[PDB]
C-alpha cells in the first residue's frame, strides 16, 4: 500500500566486473540508479586513461535500451602510477575519481598501493585538481586480526593521510566500525563515507550462527553488534555526508561456495529496497532520499538527477539465483522477502 | 629422521556419526587410538541404554580386523532423560560420561536441554554416582555475538554449576579461549579440557583473511590469535588437566562448500601428527605424550595403554579428499604437507 517517491538514486560504490559478468549484472544497476561509480579493480586492473575509455564503453554497451545510466569511471592506484595518467584522464572527464586498495587488503588487490608515502606527488596532484580519494581503509599485517583492521587504519593511515594533505576531499568506502562512522561525523567537509546494505542489516553473527554463510562474507569484514548499530544511527541521524555505495561484488556460486570462498555481496537487485527497510526501522525514511540521491551529488560536485522513482511496501520473494553462461550468481536476501520494492 | 614413541594415544572427544559416514570414518580413528570418547549428536540422539549398546555394536562391526579400539559411550542430556536410564547405563559400563550440549528454550524435551536448572535431577545423580559431565561451553542467545558465547558460559553457567554441585567432575570441551585456559588453570582436581588440533594451529585469521575457509569453520568459532596463544601456552606448561580431544567432526563436502556450511573438522586423519607439530613449536615434547595418553586416563580413572607407537618426522602429503558412499570428505589440513606423521 505504502509508496515512497524519491528522486532517482545513484550507487557510489559499484563493481561490475567484465565480459559475460558485466552482461549479466549492468541492468540490475541501469534499471534503477542515474549513475554508478564504477570501480577499477579488474584483472588487469584499471591504471589508464585507454583502459578506462574502453571498459567504459563495454559496460554502454551492455546497457539496455531506455536506461538512462552513466558510469562514472575510475583509476587503481598503484605505486608507479604516473601523475599525468591520472590528470589527464580527470581532465578529459574519463575518470571522476580514483580508489585506493592497500596492497593484498581485498579482491584484486595484489598490484595495490604498498604505502601512502609511495603514492605521494599522485595524491598531491589529485589535491590540487580537486579529484577525490576513495578509500579501502584497511590495514594487512599478517599479524593484525581481522576484525581490528579498519579501526587499525584510521590512527595510522587515515589521519596522518589527511592531516597531510588539508584539501583531499576523501571518502571512507564502505565502512563497518563505530570508530569509522564516529571519525567520519566528527570530521570536516572533505571526509565522507559510503555504506553498503549488508552492513546496515547485519552484523558477523549472521554470518558465523547456524552455519557459515559465504553469501555474506565480504570485506571489510561484518563486524559486532555494537558497530553495526553505530551504522544504523549515522545514517538515522541524517548526517549529510554519508551517501548511498552498495559495493555490490558479484562471484559467481560456486566461487562463493567453495573451500576458499571469494568476498563480496551481490546486493544490487536488493540494495535500495534494503536500505529503504533500514531507514523505516530507524524511523528515519525523512532522510531516506538525501542518502540515496542527494548527499553523493554534493560530495562529488555533481547535479542531482531530475528524474524520480516509487517505492512500494509489498513483499517481494528474492529470486534463488540468477542465471549465468556458466554456473549460477546467488543474490544477496536469494530466496528471502523483501519489504520494499521498486515501483 | 627424529622418531617419536609414545604410549599409544586416546581420544577424549570425538564424532563417529552413524550408517555408511561411520563405516568411513572409524578406521581413521581405530588404526591409531586405543580409546575414544564417543559424542551422542546422532539424529535422534543418543539418550537411551538400547540406543548405546545397539550404536557401540555399529562402531565395532566398523572396525577394521585387528585394530584394538574401544568406544566409550555417552549420553546426550535432554530435559526427558529420566536420572535412572542414566544411573543404569553408567552401572552398567555402557556410557562412560553425560554430554551437556548448549541450552535452548525452544529444544523438543527429546533433543535437548531448555536450561541447565531444569536438568538438575539429572546432573545431581552424576554427581551422587561419579559420572563425568562433558560440557560444551556456550550460551546461545541470539543477542550474544558469537565470539563471546563461550567466556559468557563461564559466568553464567560452568561457575554457578560447580559451586552449586562440589563433587561434580566436568570436562570443560574443545577450549577456546584465554578466559578458559585461565578458568581451567585455576580449577581443581575436578575440572579438565579437551582442546583440538585446529584451535592450537590457528586463530580466526586463518578461517577468514583471503577468503573464507568452512573447513576451518567449527564450534566453538576459532578464536583471536591471543586466544590461540594462551591454548598453546596450557598444553606446553604439562598442566595435567588437558588432553587430547579432536573433536573429530566429519561433513560431506558438499554440505561444507555450501551457502550455510556446517559446522566441524574432519581431523581424525592428521591430528595426532599436528599436535606433535604444535607441542614441538613449543618446546614442549615432554609434555607430548601426557597430553595425547595419560592425562585423560588419569582424569576418568581408566589405565593407561601399555601398547606403543611411533610418529616419525618424515614429511608427507595429506589426501586432497577421503571417498564417502556419496559425495566426498576433506580432512583437515587436506593437500598441504605435514611434518609429523604416524610410522
Ligand atoms: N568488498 C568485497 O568484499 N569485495 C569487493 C572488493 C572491495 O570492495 O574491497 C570485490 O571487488 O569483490
Ligand atoms: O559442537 C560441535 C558439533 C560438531 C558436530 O558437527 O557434531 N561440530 C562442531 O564444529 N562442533
Ligand atoms: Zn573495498
Ligand atoms: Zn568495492
Ligand atoms: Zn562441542
Ligand atoms: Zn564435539
Amino acid at each position: 500500500s505504502q509508496v515512497l517517491k524519491i528522486r532517482r538514486p545513484d550507487d557510489w560504490h559499484l563493481h561490475l566486473r567484465d565480459g559475460d559478468m558485466l552482461k549479466t549484472v549492468v541492468p540490475y544497476t541501469s534499471e534503477i540508479y542515474g549513475r554508478a561509480i564504477v570501480m577499477p579493480n579488474l584483472a588487469p586492473p584499471v591504471t589508464t586513461v585507454e583502459a578506462a575509455v574502453a571498459y567504459r564503453q563495454r559496460i554502454l554497451d551492455a546497457v539496455p535500451a531506455g536506461h538512462d545510466f552513466t558510469p562514472l569511471m575510475t583509476c587503481y592506484l598503484t605505486d608507479s602510477l604516473d601523475p599525468n595518467e591520472l590528470e589527464r584522464g580527470f581532465n578529459e572527464g574519463v575518470f571522476t575519481a580514483a580508489k585506493l586498495y592497500p596492497a593484498n587488503a581485498t579482491v584484486n588487490s595484489s598490484h595495490g598501493v604498498t604505502s601512502v608515502d609511495a603514492i605521494m606527488p599522485v595524491l598531491e596532484r589529485m589535491e590540487k585538481i580537486g579529484m577525490p580519494l576513495l578509500v579501502h581503509g584497511e590495514v594487512t599485517h599478517a599479524d593484525i586480526d581481522i576484525f581490528d583492521r579498519e579501526a587499525r587504519f584510521i590512527e595510522s593511515v587515515m589521519e596522518p593521510l589527511r592531516q597531510r594533505l588539508t584539501a583531499l576531499k576523501v571518502v571512507f568506502e564502505h565502512i563497518t566500525t563505530k570508530d569509522a562512522a564516529d571519525y567520519v561525523r566528527d570530521g570536516n567537509e572533505r571526509l565522507a563515507a559510503t555504506i553498503t546494505p549488508q552492513h546496515l542489516m547485519f552484523n558477523r553473527n549472521h554470518m558465523l550462527v547456524g552455519g557459515v554463510r559465504p553469501h555474506l562474507y565480504c570485506l571489510p569484514i561484518l563486524k559486532r553488534n555494537i558497530h553495526q548499530q553505530a551504522l544504523r544511527e549515522l545514517v538515522a541521524s541524517g548526517f549529510n555526508r554519508v551517501f548511498l555505495g552498495t559495493d555490490s561484488a558479484p562471484h559467481a556460486r560456486h566461487r562463493k561456495e567453495s573451500s576458499c570462498g571469494c568476498a563480496g555481496c551481490f546486493n544490487a537487485p536488493t540494495a535500495l529496497g534494503s536500505y529503504a527497510t533500514v531507514f523505516e526501522e530507524m524511523n528515519a525514511l525523512q532522510h531516506f532520499e538525501a542518502f540515496c540521491s542527494v548527499n553523493g551529488p554534493q560530495f562529488y560536485g555533481l547535479p542531482v538527477n531530475d528524474t524520480f522513482i516509487e517505492l512500494v511496501r509489498e513483499e517481494q520473494q528474492v529470486a534463488e539465483s540468477i542465471a549465468l553462461t556458466d554456473d549460477t550468481l546467488v543474490p544477496f536476501l536469494a530466496g528471502e522477502t523483501v519489504r520494499w520494492s521498486v515501483k
